[PDB]
């Protein structure tokens, strides 16, 4: 994560954060799949399937069987503003940038 001026610069430059969070591209229900060595999270829609293979030590913000919005974070960390843009649209990005800059 990042605090202070570097976080501000990272936001104003719209950089992809180093320790970025993972977000859902679509809406759907959470289905966790965890081997003792490997980890993956599945966003299952009524007719679609999404699969996010994340490193095994990543903190989750999603309880199993939850309905997540497109663009909603699954992992902790800073959100990549461009991914948030493609997933959720302009308004969500403006909101995110303003609030995130204001936190500092």
């Amino acid at each position: 994560i990042t605090q202070g001026l570097p976080r501000v610069i990272e936001l104003f430059e719209a950089r992809r954060p180093k320790a970025k969070a993972v977000i859902s591209e679509i809406d759907g229900v959470v289905r966790i799949e965890e081997t003792e060595e490997k980890l993956s999270v599945f966003v299952e829609s009524e007719g679609f399937s999404k699969e996010y293979k994340l490193p095994k030590e990543a903190r989750l913000l999603v309880k199993d069987g939850d309905y997540v919005e497109a663009g909603q974070p699954l992992t902790r960390g800073a959100i990549d503003p461009h991914q948030l843009l493609e997933a959720k649209g302009p308004e969500a990005v403006e909101r995110y940038l303003v609030e995130e800059i204001q936190k500092v």
